């Protein structure tokens, strides 16, 4: 699979769908996201597509190398830490990134499993504190949605 | 991946979750839809994991060998073809279907893809119209869900 898409949506009004592109050995990650406070809001590929018990069964962090959470540019990051999207005052926030570690296929892929948007911006781990470790404090799950296939 | 799940939402009532689990070489797919009419309802796995348009955008039935529809005993089937699944008369239906041509990876994988549950009967690839050999005249869909990896 080259092409994915996730559709975001939670208890509350934030929404989104993000289409995800594999160009070379980066995936391009793209979409939009609204009804966010402004700011910058911890985006994150969790480790499970399920979501029996809304965004909290997504489990952890996606980590197969078992790191320590870090922001994308890091080498110590976990492998679905994209870092943070901004909403802008509307609450709309636009995503464009680029990520040489998620991939759409093989052991990092990231297909099934779930997109979450939090509450909170991510500390990128330099938070001083055991949970930026682990999560970046980006706090509660705002919205999330299964990774799937697009033609 | 050796479990997977699917929450199936739609625009109406129906709903439901469904588990997937690798057991031996074979796919135990089990769960429960409710919310539906008595009667037998078209159940296939559809191509793309794509719920940007509600279930439409999951595409056909998922066919990597390029078959015609058929029933789940058929050797001429979609991949994606799963049969029916029956509603009993207060809209419940149970699910246990053993699956020998889905696979949760590989070239057969469903991950990322979408399960759906339909208005109609799946008439297996024999009511004789042209529309049976693609979907089995298995009507709309009214549930649907990207099928994801579970813990
Ligand atoms: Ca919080
Ligand atoms: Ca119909
Ligand atoms: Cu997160
Ligand atoms: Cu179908
Ligand atoms: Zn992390
Ligand atoms: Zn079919």
């Amino acid at each position: 699979a080259t092409k994915a898409v996730c559709v975001l949506k939670g208890d509350g009004p934030v929404q989104g769908t993000i289409h995800f592109e594999a160009k070379g050995d980066t995936v391009v990650v793209t979409g939009s996201i609204t009804g966010l406070t402004e700011g910058d809001h911890g985006f994150h590929v969790h480790q499970f597509g399920d979501n029996t018990q809304g965004c909290t069964s997504a489990g952890p962090h996606f980590n197969p190398l078992s790191k320590k959470h870090g922001g994308p540019k890091d080498e110590e990051r976990h492998v679905g830490d994209l870092g943070n999207v901004t909403a802008d005052k509307n609450g709309v926030a636009i995503v464009d990134i680029v990520d040489p570690l998620i991939s759409l296929s093989g052991e990092y892929s990231i297909i099934g499993r779930t997109m979450v948007v939090h509450e909170k911006p991510d500390d990128l781990g330099r938070g001083g504190n055991e949970e930026s470790t682990k999560t970046g404090n980006a706090g509660s799950r705002l919205a999330c949605g299964v990774i799937g296939i697009a033609k």
